[PDB]
């Protein structure tokens, strides 16, 4: 199994009763944990150590990655946007994976993944049916999120295991 560290999800910016970054961090973390392809470590990386992996052009010395050891790979997912507009709700995430083996830091995967769902597909009462509630996964946002989280982890698994 590839040994991975997940950074808190990055989101640069509210009518939602929960924090989108917190949902995305937990839901991706739960799926990397459940993956039998990936061993998800617990780390305590500082704000600045995590943040460097989200710089558009990263510059990360080996010294600046040691807080993520003993992971071999660092998963850095950024929410670029979640928006509405057959009006729909959509979200876009930039996924990066870095290889931090061998006292080096290299970005081995970068891709923008996205998902969209018709707002008519279910209820948009995100206070009655918000994240964690039973029926969130039946709302347009929850359906969209579920597919996106599944794709994010499938891609991470593929690129980690390829390497
Ligand atoms: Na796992």
């Amino acid at each position: 199994k590839g040994v991975v560290a997940m950074l808190p999800v990055f989101y640069r910016t509210e009518l939602l009763p929960w924090n989108l970054q917190a949902e995305f961090s937990e839901e991706i973390s739960r799926r990397l944990h459940s993956s039998d392809k990936l061993l998800l470590i617990k780390h305590h990386a500082s704000a600045g150590v995590a943040a460097q992996f989200f710089s558009p052009t990263p510059n990360i010395s080996p010294e600046l990655a040691t807080q993520l050891l003993p992971a071999e790979f660092v998963v850095a997912a950024e929410i670029l946007e979640q928006k509405t507009t057959n009006p729909s709700i959509s979200a876009s995430v930039r996924v990066r994976v870095f290889d931090i083996r061998h006292n080096k830091v290299s970005m081995i995967y970068q891709e923008i993944l996205d998902a969209s769902q018709s707002l008519a597909s279910g209820s948009n009462d995100y206070h009655r049916y918000g994240w964690r509630s039973k029926n969130f996964d039946s709302t347009p946002m929850g359906l969209m999120h579920q597919r996106l989280f599944r794709e994010i982890v499938a891609r991470v698994e593929g690129y980690v295991c390829a390497n």
